[PDB]
């Protein structure tokens, strides 16, 4: 199961955004893999100022997992440092942070 | 290496465009498994009309791999049915129909 996902960055936050992504917390890293997220990326457009989050999660109740990531104290006080460099997308649904985007093409 | 490009999509032609994605030709895809080319996905978001595109390149010499899909004439007259779904960001390159976006953060 792929799943793409995108959010807006604060231009004036990048650099400290690829800071932080240059040393994720290992706390922040194992919740995830525990949530069985793997092959995880981000990539950054400018000048469009977007965030496009693609990974493989290989778990069997994917909105159980992501709450389970959700409440972790560790990844709040993680969220407290990423979260000010993002903008949520306007137009996504309430409960979003990252805004799901819909699979329409896969090959091997 | 990971490779993560966006372009935008026309919203009258997002129907057309999930509908030839069903089905890619096989050509086509022949053509992107000998250049290398594997795990690749495309991901819609509406109502951005933003389509993302990742995948996984196993190859040695991108822009030469990348040079000879452009000139494969099946692949080309493929891209005459995508190209008028798509809207290629204004942002973008000379040369760029997909735009490239730079990986931030990787985890396996
Ligand atoms: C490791 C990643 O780091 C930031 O980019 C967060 O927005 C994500 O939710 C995730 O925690
Ligand atoms: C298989 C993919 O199909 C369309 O989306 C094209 O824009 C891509 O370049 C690629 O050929």
């Amino acid at each position: 199961q792929r799943m793409g996902m995108v959010i807006g960055i604060k231009p004036e936050h990048i650099d400290e955004y690829k800071r932080l992504h240059a040393a994720v917390w290992p706390a922040v890293l194992a919740r995830l893999a525990e949530a069985h997220v793997r092959n995880y990326s981000i990539f950054l457009r400018e000048p469009e100022n977007l965030l496009f989050g693609y990974w493989e999660y290989h778990g069997t109740d994917y909105a159980a997992d992501m709450e389970a990531i959700a409440q972790d104290p560790e990844t709040r006080r993680w969220w407290t440092f990423c979260g000010p460099c993002q903008e949520p997308l306007a137009s996504r649904q309430p409960g979003e942070h990252w805004a799901h985007m819909e699979e329409v093409f896969h090959v091997d």
